[PDB]
């Protein structure tokens, strides 16, 4: 008795043509260069207004006059959300580590980027709404915090698993799995300068300084520390970003979305092989009954599994419904399949390790009904 | 207030030799076959007596006539602990794990050869005993878990970090880091054939099968399960292995040491390279503070620490104070140092990770004094 990820898209996607039936099925046109494409990208679309933003884009590119547009989609992605311009940039310095707006940018790239940022990603869910034929996924990784922030939602530190996994293995854990009571922590962070020198103390409330970390407000020591780390930092360059998404794409409509659900509708179930998964996988403990009866339900129910649940199950493990660059064998840590001791719980996880806590199975039909995330 | 290790070593080397002062200073030969050495250096011994196990071994072999001496100590170490033969065996298939008598052994190997093991190990000890001149180190990587059931104790589950990861990571982390209370497990164990069927299940204790996993008995589960594991199903084994040990070295001796002294008692403080250790080492988190100024002070006391204290660390943070075959290069994990949020606390360590949680110390001398394990 309530609504499936499908269901939710359907909506969106009529809920958003509604907004737009009274902006025209009429041609705009865009010249840009590869040598340059951002910068010629915002030139080109420099004079439109909302309205041009809705119509469908003849791209041209200086040397070479669908098959354009497709490729501008792809690049202009890649230029904003690939972070070699340090637009986006990531926390772990691993190139397979997700994206988020540059909580200290280069002052060479101005607040308008962002808010073309959100024109762009804005368009690729309006085209998207129309049919097969306009379809632009948005091609990007995005941290979890980031994509939570696009539909309004407070931080949690749950979000660290995932957007700084440095931070949460060394950190965020150490808190969650020690006694505070032995520790003297505060509500506070200390900056240090690039060399290392305690340039300033930063109280995450009044007297954060003079209040210590217990075990009784740990977490909402871990949460007012996810809020400043993830959000406070970048609040001008997402308030442009929602600016230029909420221009096509009013605010609204985006709530009925999740963090996971949003990347989902943003990106598209992709395309994630089986074989692939197979191969470079990874198994962890477990009786004979594991490693021989339910591992072989798992990689059965698996060839078995929509587009749309793959990426699911990817999204559940890794983080992400999207593989890095070099497909499952590019995974930081290798995608692996825990033994837990249970039968018939619920399966877990932990994103930070890329790990499925895969319980001890009785039936093919219980790994089946498991496996629809 | 109390003792250091190398306090423990004088008094149990000067203790031996006082058992040893009626057993006599004289020679014996061994003719051995390299082709196949622990069925000829049993054979070449069968006809010994205990006070045979005193005197210095003049050690032949077929195929070539100190020298040998060491040779032989160091194949038949090899020959019995290195689990080519599955005399000894891991429990874990990674070839850089720790060794254990093997709790299901191939007939072909008797338990004859596990009282030699005993022997062998005596007489290294004892040697090592005697003088520099004469010193036979132990080489072998032993479990904790055995090294615990040589000196006499109680197995707990602290031992699976060390001794079967893949187990520690899978259940044991799973039982001590979730609630109980909706899981119902309880304290049987299901053992199941080649194939993958349920064949018995095995009561830790009397109604064990009635007894439901809680989060209040959820430690004595763990370690009943650590007695089944590691002990249990190797009584025989051990009872003949240590009625070897006891000929040369009397239990109560051996009672002085906990089991990371025994290793460095039988094994030697090794020769561990600091060049090595900076070279594949990893570091994760941390404030320039830590990443420039901790990490400083901490490979500066590295670089000034006894063989001795560079075992005891190595030991800490990985589980033995011994390297694998390939040097650090061949750490399962990466010996990797985490940033800890703390200031002025004791480090801390995850072994299944080979992991060290250095906290961010304010002084070089802080690090110093920590530093010494």
């Amino acid at each position: 008795g309530s609504e499936t990820f499908q269901d939710k898209v359907n909506f969106f996607q009529r809920e958003l043509r509604q907004v737009h039936m009274k902006r025209p099925h009429s041609k705009v046109t865009l010249k840009v260069s590869r040598h340059a494409l951002l910068e010629s990208s915002l030139k080109a679309t420099r004079n439109f207004s909302i309205s041009d933003w809705s119509k469908n884009f003849e791209v041209v590119f200086q040397d070479e006059e669908g098959g354009p547009r497709r490729e501008w989609f792809e690049l202009i992605c890649k230029a904003l959300f690939d972070t070699t311009n340090q637009l986006f940039t990531r926390f772990s310095d691993n190139n397979q580590a997700l994206v988020h707006p540059n909580p200290n940018r280069p002052a060479h790239l101005r607040l308008k980027m962002y808010e073309f940022a959100g024109r762009l990603v804005g368009k690729c869910l309006y085209e998207s709404s129309l049919g097969g034929a306009y379809k632009q996924l948005v091609r990007a990784r995005f941290t979890r915090s980031f994509l939570a922030q696009i539909i309004g939602l407070r931080m949690h530190y749950k979000y660290f698993e995932t957007d700084d996994p440095e931070f949460y293995k060394s950190k965020v854990c150490f808190i969650l799995n020690n006694d505070m009571s032995e520790m003297e922590l505060v509500f506070a962070e200390e900056k240090y300068n690039k060399s290392g020198q305690l340039d300033k103390v930063v109280e995450l409330m009044t007297g954060g300084a003079q209040t210590p970390v217990t075990n009784a407000n740990k977490i909402f020591y871990l949460n007012l520390l996810a809020q400043y780390r993830l959000a406070s930092q970048v609040k001008e360059e997402v308030e442009h970003f929602l600016k230029g998404l909420n221009e096509l794409v009013p605010e609204n409509l985006l709530a009925i979305f999740d963090e996971n659900e949003l990347e989902l509708l943003m990106c598209g179930t992709g395309d994630i092989s089986v074989s692939d998964f197979k191969a470079h996988a990874v198994v962890v403990g477990g009786s004979w009954h594991f490693r021989e009866k339910v591992m072989r339900w798992f990689w059965t129910v698996v060839s078995s599994l929509t587009q749309e649940e793959l990426a699911r199950l990817l999204q559940f493990t890794t983080g992400s419904s999207q593989l890095p660059p070099g497909g499952f064998a590019a995974l930081c840590p290798s995608f692996q399949i825990i033994a837990a001791p249970t039968h018939s719980t619920l399966p877990t996880a932990h994103t930070c390790f890329n790990q499925l806590c895969l319980p001890t199975y009785d039936s093919y039909e219980e790994v089946h009904r498991m496996l629809q995330l």
